[PDB]
């Protein structure tokens, strides 16, 4: 057992440079950095020393388990170039906290969470101008880890590749709200299985539903789950709903951790807000549909919004359901609670104002 | 091109041939042969001609779908030489029916099945003497899909790669093996993709089948639901010959409801079974209530998985709330399983006639 060290980090610089886009045609994913970082790993020897060098294709033997078996994870988070111009990462440690459980879950190997951080500082750093000179853009970070085994044999595997990618990437937004494709035959997690972590395998088997919400209208697809038809999530987003609860009191609720759940470090991030701010009741827990529908019918619903890395904070209008388009009056209501997150983790990932949850780069 | 044809064929033999490993040394899934098939598509200009060329790595976009929303699928078949000396193939069309459907599923692109049946008997009759000269040794074949689109948004991939491997077997792990039975994980669910060889449905098994290892099992036996409903033996289909509780003797087996990866072993166990009618044959859920009731009446016969890799593979122990339960299947011959294996084999190896082989091409 041990780890890599960023103190061991090669750099082999590119000699011929790619032009920067154009921070406002960004299409997501889509346009990638100069430099990658790379690092290997066996079991007989453990990980070798990391290396930062020119983006190129990967070589892999065609009995690599992570193309049979899914074994693999990744990760996400941005580099966000401040009003003052300088560079922060948001809560990066949360995703390397994840990244770590993931892996033993997967059963890839351990590494020092740190000395990951540092060596994608050092990448980040080396590829800076990247980061886009605009208040709405980012640079988004793929830390991804995949099992490299030779061998059709279903195991753990002897061999391993973790790697980092980097892809400019611009607004979501110019507030654009979501019609959403609530259909109960599809199910994105089950208890016992693996929906609380970033594992490849949790993903694969949603295309399908992506496709079959755009054929009808609709941008994402609201995740369902059990014969009471929960509320879940939202696409690849945690889920919250401002409403009065059946008690009347003003509430924000969310689904609790219970092993379906992704745990968001954006989700997390809100949680906190919400509790710090204490103006309304806070609550993990069970929402259903006909929660949701009785609670529309009975004028209680403020507003319905995803969150995630890519988002920030993604407000929701319609559900499509049983035949039906059921609205939601998110925008009618400002919406207040939205906005209000989002200017404050944007003020925040651009420097706009001083927090414990940003790291100026390295 | 909506597909590739196995006329546009295009084949680079290798310069120089590896040495066949032993039959009877064989770890499976770890020696290949000499050449791989391999077919480009992409969105704008479909598919392009297929390839045999020398086994080789794959040279692949980091971004590639299939590595981080694993955006793939797989097949698993076999080629036997037979007593004859003609290789042959085993129901090879329902494997091909298989990966389309779940190609399908995956938003991966469709293709033509006969031709890439056509083009996998190319690749195999190229490579044929790695069929090993062994009535208990096969050479696997594994088809694979991927997607390949080098951009990190979730959607249906604008680029794939589909190809092929070869690999000569002997046996997967009578070897009877003990099974590690812990409700905690679930293999597959309701409304998911179980029913299929996607990717993703192993990636999270491999916890569960390290779990296995530490405690001395070969295998995790799969539970669902609150009852305990048993599904399947690791990656094989489950079987239990027991007397059931109206007092009939009975093979069963779990249903077709989602859950449950529809095997060509399974279908045919249960078509010879039906075809033999000595006892009943139900499909039908078995929950570990029902079956340690059964083992205190001296009710259970045998207990066996079933798959492409390990045909038949009887089970004697299987550990569950930190108990052993004993199964008395190699205290009961094992007959029916030997029964079956031998048919099977019969068949598989050319002893007899059946409409379930095909001969090289
Ligand atoms: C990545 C992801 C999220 C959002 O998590 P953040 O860490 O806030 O970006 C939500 N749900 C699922 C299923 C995800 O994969
Ligand atoms: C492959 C497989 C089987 C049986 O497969 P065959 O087509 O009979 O080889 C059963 N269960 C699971 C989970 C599998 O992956
Ligand atoms: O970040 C989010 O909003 C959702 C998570 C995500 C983002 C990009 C690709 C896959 C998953
Ligand atoms: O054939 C089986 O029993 C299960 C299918 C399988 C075999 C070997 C590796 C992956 C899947
Ligand atoms: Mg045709």
């Amino acid at each position: 057992v041990g780890t890599f060290k960023a103190k061991d980090l090669i750099v082999t610089p590119a000699t011929i440079l790619k032009e920067k886009p154009d921070p406002n045609n960004l299409v997501f994913g889509t346009v990638f950095t100069d430099h990658m970082l790379t690092v290997e790993w066996s079991s007989e020897f453990g990980w070798e020393k990391p290396h930062i060098k020119p983006l190129q294709n990967l070589s892999l033997h065609p009995g690599s388990s992570a193309l049979h078996y899914a074994v693999e994870l990744f990760e996400g988070l941005k580099a966000f170039r401040g009003v003052d111009n300088k560079i922060r990462l948001f809560q990066p440690n949360l995703n390397m906290d994840r990244m770590y459980r993931s892996a033993v879950r997967a059963t890839l190997p351990v590494f020092d969470k740190e000395e990951l951080l540092e060596c994608i500082q050092q990448l980040v750093k080396l590829d800076q101008e990247w980061v886009p000179y605009s208040t709405s853009a980012s640079l988004y970070i793929r830390p991804t880890f995949i099992g490299t085994e030779p061998s059709l044999g279903v195991k753990k595997p002897t061999k391993a590749l973790l790697f980092v990618l980097l892809s400019p990437v611009g607004p979501y937004f110019s507030f654009n709200p979501v019609s959403l494709w609530a259909n109960p035959k599809y199910v994105r997690a089950w208890k016992g299985g693996t929906g609380d972590c970033k594992m490849g395998g949790n993903y694969g088997s949603s295309l399908f539903a992506q496709c079959e919400a755009v054929d009808n209208g609709c941008q994402q697809v609201l995740w369902l789950y059990g014969e009471d038809h929960q509320i879940t999530e939202v696409g690849t987003m945690n889920l919250f709903l401002y409403w009065i609860n059946e008690d009347g009191e003003e509430e924000l609720a969310t689904p609790p951790l219970d092993g379906i759940i992704l745990p968001g470090v954006t989700r997390r991030c809100i949680l906190d807000l919400a509790h710090q701010w204490g103006e309304f009741k806070v609550s993990e827990r069970y929402l259903t549909m006909d929660d949701l529908t009785t609670a529309l019918e009975g004028n209680r619903v403020r507003e319905m919004f995803g969150s995630g890395t890519a988002c920030v904070v993604c407000p929701v209008s319609d559900i499509l359901y049983k035949g039906e388009t059921i609205h939601i009056p998110t925008m009618e209501n400002g919406p207040k609670l939205a906005s209000r997150i989002l200017s404050k983790l944007t003020d925040i990932q651009y420097g706009r104002e001083e927090r414990d949850w940003t790291i100026v780069l390295s």
